[PDB]
DNA sequence: CCTCCTAATTAGGCCATG
DNA sequence: CCATGGCCTAATTAGGAAG
């Protein structure tokens, strides 16, 4: 097929390919965390926020309560 | 060259090639939580921690006061240097 | 501590499905 | 409706090893 098109760094307008977007890319940097972390041995925090008030997260054991813990859900909460 | 190599996703034990590879992914997670979140318009919070004790982080609007703020700044702390 | 030669690896449309 | 999930290719991204 066309293969993968550079897209221009910008706001996807097209409500459809900013959502499909989204999903892989989404997925995508999810892994690089993973990967980041288990690689280098090194404390991570992710945290991504769909228009769809989905909020996906990864987090490593040390940084796990930013996410976990009333306080952390609280500020994150608020931020959102 | 032999070009990129499939690497095992394990500790790697050859620190100085840790740390080679740290500044290169991290500098590229760094990339694409930037791109996610212009490209989407969605928010974004990333926080990177190396052996040095450094704190690479990036955050959009909404989220900067989880960095910037004396509450969330303690937290952040809180987490690094408390018992695991 | 922050380029080169290449292969590993994401994604982009697009369509399909839970 | 929304979120993935392949398919087919092409744009990136990191190893390894040096600058």
């Amino acid at each position: 097929t066309r293969g993968r098109v550079k897209i221009k760094m910008e706001f996807i307008d097209n409500k459809l390919r900013r959502y499909t977007t989204f999903s892989k890319r989404k997925t995508g940097i999810m892994k690089k965390a993973y990967e980041l972390s288990t690689l280098t041995g090194t404390q991570v925090l992710l945290l991504v926020a769909s228009e769809t008030g989905h909020v996906y997260t990864f987090a490593t054991r040390k940084l796990q309560p930013m996410i976990t813990s009333e306080t952390g859900k609280a500020l994150i909460q608020t931020c959102l």
